[PDB]
Formats: structure tokens, C-alpha cells, sequence
């Protein structure tokens, strides 16, 4: 059919490509093997960037932009782009690793009774249909349910009821823990009885007293399985969700799993037992997307991320949502974009902006995005916003060509190196124009040949840099002073190479054609 992108994940071995029927194919590597081929359950282009600063696969769809990290070495793909339901008889999808689908297949069939519970013959249905069709593909293949949240939900807490009535530790317990703490989190419309998934354990600790301390830190506490629950005022009060166990008066050296076990060795947690525990690894795995607008009503143009922390996004009709990606994904500041901005009325010596690309820059930190201003001329410019917010910094009117020449930015990325801002213009056959970080450009490139416009970017570690051009070639470059390395061409009519990707891991370029074909090519 045909893959339209590419992007590879360091932390595993697997090249995440898109289709363009719009799903996702992760394939080895290694040796180029089909892992996986899941749709997203998106609802346009699919993007599947893996970010390196933030260690996490962000998706986007022309609305949501889903946000999953990875999980015993794979990825939960098949509903990364399916945004929270808002009533209880809204179908939720929710994906489950083979295993894991075959510890609750049996710890139905084998070890509760919990039949007879609201649509169980569809829960039951759906995991043996999904357990049958699946009958190293195996490690990445998944069950995906389609339920109403509500059928869902009484079955995942009448397992985790039934599971704790038996008190077998057996390994649906913490599947159905899994199942729960997902579904809260699809449906967001101390509790001792909340505290069994991480992320409300971390979430207790806001009072945490301790910050100080070397290993007593709020995330490796609620990883150790304790929540923080004060009595009084400074009370480094720590209880365990299972244990009962309770532990104050910490000190610099004390480490959670350490006083967890010393103080109570027989925590099924602590002892590795099949507790209803939903690690943090969990939450960040299958996390659900989030709208940019307050809404969702628009469609989402761009995505950008920063070296930093931080993912941004913005959409055509203005709003800029900008998350606190680092594990929550917590949205960290909404604003809008006013083309009629005392900034913006100055540098365009009636006007719309339109945002279509953004980075966000690190080492006070700043949201730098591309935007084409349309009076009726047009201008391709840059745009400086606050972030810790909505105060547009700086307006950057890039040179006077772009005025007459109609260009609109198309891509923004940070040097190879850093302390560098590599800007890239297309029309609405290019220019690469080069600033120098500002804690006019320090240099300018254009590109004249029609084979050879811009349709991709990788900015190997000025570093480097890896495009594929409109005619299929990709020209593996170093930016020092724009030298083609090897201007790879395409095969066979030519099949036009479409994007490009390095492999930390193996070292071995990937690039993917239009046709959907994968070439390994070596530096």
C-alpha cells in the first residue's frame, strides 16, 4: 500500500511506520521483520514521532494527540489515538498484551465466578475471539476490547473483587487493576481503596516533606507502593495501598523498597506477589489522548516538541495547547494566537496567522513556532511565546524574499549540536536558513532544483542532516557547509524514497519509499 513516514524507538528495536490506510506497522529493527500492524482506532495523516527528550511515541491524529511510552519492551498501538468517552455508555477500546489477555481469559474460566455480571458474554467473547486469531510477533500481539465503559468497568472490578475474596495470588489480579485504572482515566468525569495505582499514590505525595532527600523522593516512594497520608502538619506519614504497614520520621538514607521490606517482609507487594498494584509503567503506556481545544472540534496542524518536558501543538483556528509531557501529560498552558498582536502589527512592515510548524527551546524557556501571515499578501515569519505564557516574545520577520517569493515555513528544529535553529521554507525549491540561538539568520541556504525540495528532515548529531527530496533521493548532509554525503537514489518505474531514520541501536539508516518499501543503507 504504501508507509508515507517513518520513526524509530532507541529504547526497543522497532521502526514505527505509517500507512496510508492510516494505521501503524512496527517491524524489526534488526532484521526488518513485521512486529506489528495496529490501527490506532484514530478517526487524515497519522503521525507516530518518537520524541528522544521526552521518551515517548507521540501520536496525533487531526484531532487528539495520543502520547504512549513503551511497556515490558512493546508498545499498546491499537488505541493510542482514542480520546476520553464522556458517559458511561460510551464504547471504550481498550488493548491487552496476549499474556496478559490469557491471565484474564483463565482467571475467568479457572478461578472466579464472576459470570453473570453486566455484558460478560461479550467480555468473555472478545477475549477468546482475540486470544484465537493471535493463535517476536507474539510478544508485541494484543486483545483489544470494544465495550461499553460501563459493561468494562463491572467486569474488571468484579474480577478484582472476586481475585481478593479468593486471596490466590494469581496474575489477573493485576491485569484487572490495569483494566480499572485505564477506564478511570478514559472516563474522567485519602481513599485507601485508589491507592493501587501508582499515579494516585505519586498524586498523594503533593505534601511530601522530604523533597530533599536523595531516595525518599515522592516517585520512588509511591513506585515502593506507599502513599503519603498526613495527620499533622509536616507528617511524613507513608502507608502502603496492601501491606497496612505504616512508616513516619523518614531519614536522608532511608530508600522506599528498603523500609518497605525491613518493615514488612510479608507485603505480597513487596514481595513481587500478584498484588492489584497499576505501576506508573502501566499508566504511561496506555495513557488516552488529549484535545488540544477545549472541545476537540478542530483539526490539529502541528505537533511540535522541544529538546526539553514539554509537547506543543497548535490548530488552524488558533489555540496552542502546550503539555506537561514528562510523565503525566497534565496540559501545562492553553493560549491563542491573535494575528493583530502589538508584535505582529509592527513586524508586518486587515491579517490571519496561521501556525504550521513549532519547537519549544532548552539549554526563561520559550515556544518558538513558524507562522504564514495572510494580510491580501503573505509573509512566513517566526514567533517567540512565553511558556512559564501567551505573551508573544518576539515576532521575527525572516528576509525581505520571503515577502515576494511565497514561501510558508515547513519545519523547525534545534541544531544538531544546540545552541542553533535550523528554518526551513516552502512554498504554499526551498530555503534552510540558520540562526544562532538568542539566549536575520547567522547563514542561508537555497535550493533551486524542483527534484530537489525538502520533504522530510532527521538532523543527525552543526551536526548533520538527512532529508528526502521530492525526487525520491535522500542526501545524507553535514550542515557545516552543506556537503551531500551520499544522495541515495530510488529504486524500481523509480520507487521515490518518502522519509529516513537512524538507528542508534544497529547504526544502520532506514528509508522508506512511497510504494512502502524498507532499504537499509550504511554509514
Amino acid at each position: 500500500d504504501g508507509l508515507h513516514s517513518l520513526s524509530y524507538h532507541p529504547a526497543l528495536n522497532a521502526i514505527l511506520a505509517v500507512t496510508s490506510r492510516g494505521t501503524i506497522k512496527v517491524i524489526d529493527g534488526t532484521s526488518g521483520a513485521t512486529l506489528q500492524a495496529s490501527a490506532l482506532s484514530a478517526k487524515g495523516q497519522v503521525k507516530c514521532q518518537y520524541i528522544s527528550a521526552v521518551d515517548k511515541v507521540i501520536f496525533v491524529d487531526d484531532y487528539a494527540v495520543g502520547c504512549r511510552k513503551d511497556l515490558n519492551g512493546i508498545l499498546l498501538l491499537d488505541t493510542a489515538l482514542q480520546t476520553p468517552v464522556s458517559k458511561q455508555d460510551d464504547v471504550v477500546q481498550l488493548e491487552l498484551p496476549v499474556t496478559e489477555a490469557q491471565q484474564l481469559l483463565s482467571a475467568c474460566l479457572e478461578k472466579v465466578d464472576i459470570s453473570s455480571t453486566e455484558g460478560y458474554d461479550l467480555f468473555i467473547t472478545q477475549l477468546k475471539d482475540g486470544l484465537k486469531n493471535t493463535s517476536k510477533v507474539a510478544k508485541w500481539a494484543t486483545v483489544t476490547f470494544h465495550l461499553p465503559h460501563h459493561v468494562l468497568k463491572s467486569i474488571a472490578s468484579a474480577i478484582v473483587n472476586e481475585l481478593k475474596k479468593i486471596n490466590q495470588n494469581v496474575a489477573a489480579l493485576p491485569v484487572a487493576s490495569s483494566v480499572m485504572d485505564r477506564l478511570s482515566y478514559l472516563l474522567p468525569s485519602v481513599d485507601r481503596s485508589l491507592m493501587y495505582s501508582e499515579a494516585n499514590r505519586r498524586e498523594t505525595f503533593t505534601s511530601w516533606p522530604h523533597v530533599g532527600y536523595r531516595w525518599a523522593q515522592p516517585d520512588p516512594m509511591a513506585q515502593a507502593g506507599f502513599y503519603h497520608q498526613p495527620a499533622s502538619s509536616g507528617d511524613d506519614r507513608a502507608m502502603c495501598f496492601t501491606c497496612s504497614v505504616c512508616l513516619v520520621c523518614w531519614e536522608p538514607t532511608d530508600e522506599p523498597w528498603s523500609e518497605h521490606e525491613r518493615h514488612s517482609p510479608n507485603c505480597p507487594f513487596v514481595k513481587g506477589e500478584h498484588t492489584q498494584n497499576v505501576p506508573l509503567s502501566v499508566t504511561l503506556a496506555t495513557s488516552p489522548a488529549q484535545f488540544p481545544c477545549t472541545d476537540g472540534t478542530d483539526r490539529i496542524s502541528c505537533f511540535g516538541s522541544g529538546s526539553c518536558h514539554f509537547l506543543a501543538a497548535a490548530t488552524k483556528r488558533g489555540k496552542i495547547c502546550i503539555w506537561d509531557v514528562s510523565k503525566l501529560m497534565k496540559v501545562h498552558l492553553k493560549f491563542e494566537i491573535n494575528a493583530y498582536d502589538p508584535a505582529i502589527v509592527q513586524q508586518l512592515i486587515e491579517v490571519s496567522l496561521d501556525i504550521t510548524a513549532l519547537s519549544i527551546l532548552q539549554q526563561f524557556p520559550c515556544l518558538l513556532a513558524g507562522g504564514l501571515l495572510t494580510y491580501r499578501r503573505t509573509l512566513p515569519v517566526l514567533l517567540l511565546y512565553s511558556i512559564k505564557p501567551g505573551t508573544l516574545v518576539q515576532c521575527l520577520r525572516l528576509p525581505k524574499f520571503a515577502e515576494e517569493e511565497n514561501l510558508c515555513i515547513d519545519s523547525i528544529t534545534p541544531c544538531a549540536d544546540g545552541i542553533h535553529l535550523l528554518v526551513g521554507l516552502r512554498t504554499c525549491g526551498g530555503y534552510l536558513v540558520l540562526y544562532k540561538m538568542n539566549y536575520e539568520p547567522i547563514k542561508i541556504q537555497h535550493i533551486k532544483d524542483p527534484q530537489d525540495t525538502i520533504t522530510s528532515l532527521i538532523l543527525l548529531p552543526l551536526g548533520h542532516l538527512v532529508i528526502t527530496t521530492q525526487g525520491g533521493y535522500v542526501k545524507i548532509l553535514d550542515l557545516s557547509n552543506f556537503e551531500i554525503l551520499a544522495k541515495v537514489e530510488p529504486p524500481k518505474e523509480q520507487d521515490t524514497f518518502v522519509s529516513v531514520i537512524y538507528c542508534s541501536g544497529t547504526d544502520r539508516l532506514c528509508a522508506c519509499t512511497k510504494g512502502g518499501e524498507l532499504h537499509f543503507l550504511q554509514i
